RNA sequence: CGCGA
DNA sequence: TTGTCTTCAACTGCTTTCGCGATGCATGCATGCATGCATGC
């Protein structure tokens, strides 16, 4: 039934999806700027590209909820 | 062994 | 000693025409709750 060994993709897709879900709720409900999004695509882009420049079935991934919040804060603070 | 002459 | 018709008595066959109409016992999957094992971060 469920994917094997390269559900790394679905993992990063529920993760990415859940993040964008949170941004929808913070521009909408917390009256953030539209710019935040592009700031966030950049930071999560940077680290997505870094885990996909260390991507291997010998996998060492640690995307936690803490990572979501961490890139929101990270991006907010640049802004 | 139940239904019809 | 012996012949056999004598007698009672153990087996054994059928019955007016058509339509409407298996039991028990072992094996294992099923259900549910609680420990363990595998995936991921």
């Amino acid at each position: 039934k469920l994917i094997g060994h390269e559900a790394k993709l679905l993992f990063l897709k529920s993760f990415q999806f859940i993040l964008k879900r949170q941004i929808r709720w913070l521009i909408t409900e917390m009256r953030f700027p539209k710019e935040f999004e592009h700031v966030a695509k950049i930071i999560w882009l940077k680290i997505l590209k870094t885990i996909n420049d260390q991507p291997q079935e010998e996998l060492k991934l640690q995307l936690h909820m803490t990572s979501t919040i961490s890139i929101l804060y990270l991006a907010s603070t640049h802004l």
